[PDB]
């Protein structure tokens, strides 16, 4: 209880940075490069009990993940990958693995200062993304 207290509530999407690379690294084709790099989501996260759901909403997909800390689960990505993700706090980050294919990334998500910030790592690539509040 009180688990994620800080993530809950509607976020809006304001900086991003390397995130073409990134999305190379993952294996994302040019068009879906290009349109999803436009998209300034909203993520809405929410707690009930255990189970926590984040939701990520734009223009380019609407995405929505419901999960148990430490308990993997198939995640559909916003491009399209089918995945195997667990999600698990670590040191009051949200440290989100997905596999599929051989492959791994990472993407951690914490709270600073009044922002959300989403680090999306691949081998070498990190984009940082900057959520503030809705
Ligand atoms: O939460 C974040 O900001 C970023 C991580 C999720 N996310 N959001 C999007 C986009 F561009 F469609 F919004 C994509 C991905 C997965 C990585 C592949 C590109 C599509």
């Amino acid at each position: 209880s009180h688990m994620c207290d800080a993530f809950v509530g509607t976020w809006k999407l304001v900086s991003s940075e390397n995130f073409d690379d990134y999305m190379k690294e993952v294996g994302v084709g040019f068009a879906t490069r290009k349109v999803a790099g436009m998209a300034k989501p909203n993520m809405i996260i929410s707690v009930n009990g255990d189970v926590i759901t984040i939701k990520s909403e734009s223009t380019f997909k609407n995405t929505e993940i419901s999960f148990i800390l430490g308990q993997e689960f198939d995640e559909v990505t916003a491009d399209d990958r089918k995945v195997k993700s667990t999600i698990t706090l670590d040191g009051g980050v949200l440290v989100h693995v997905q596999k599929w294919d051989g492959k791994s990334t990472t993407i951690k998500r914490k709270r600073e200062d009044d922002k959300l910030v989403v680090e999306c790592v691949m081998k070498g690539v990190t984009s940082t993304r900057v959520y503030e509040r809705a």
